C-alpha cells in the first residue's frame, strides 16, 4: 500500500508538469502575449 | 493516516475526469492540437 | 517517509486551489460565468 500511495503521488507530480504545459498552451492560444 | 491519504489521493484522481472535460471544452472552443 | 508522503498530499491540495485559480483566469480570457 505504501508503494502503490507513492506511485499514484508520482502520477500527482507528473500530471501536475503536464497540466501546469497545458494551462500555459491554453493561456498563451488565448493571447496572454 | 494511510487510508484517510488514499481516499483523500482518490478524491486528486476524481478531479483529473472534470479537469481533463474542461481543458479538452476549452481547447476543443479554440479549435485545437 | 510518511511525513515527507503527507507533505507532498498537501502539495495535491495546494495545486488542485491553484489550478481550479488558473481555470477560473482562463474563463475570465474566454469572456466567461
Amino acid at each position: 500500500r505504501m508503494k502503490x500511495i507513492e506511485d499514484k503521488l508520482e502520477e500527482x507530480l507528473s500530471k501536475x508538469y503536464h497540466i501546469e504545459n497545458e494551462l500555459a498552451r491554453i493561456k498563451k492560444l488565448l493571447g496572454e502575449r
